[PDB]
């Protein structure tokens, strides 16, 4: 089939700006969530978030080495 997201997550609006939802994703217990490039950079800007990094929506390939 074709490139599609996950039900368990879907399209989480950012909760920072309230604008849309973010086309960065965080996996850490902490976030969980999406973020915009400057909602980002403000979340992870404060001391012990700092070991976070900005992954992409789903799989990006079904497979890979
Ligand atoms: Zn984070
Ligand atoms: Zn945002």
């Amino acid at each position: 089939g074709p490139v599609q997201i996950d039900p368990y997550l879907e399209d989480s609006l950012c909760h920072i700006c309230s604008s849309q939802p973010g086309p960065f994703f965080c996996r850490d217990q902490v976030c969980f969530k999406y973020f915009c490039r400057s909602c980002w950079h403000w979340r992870h800007s404060m001391e012990g978030l700092r070991h976070h990094s900005p992954l992409m929506r789903n799989q990006k390939n079904r497979d890979s080495s």
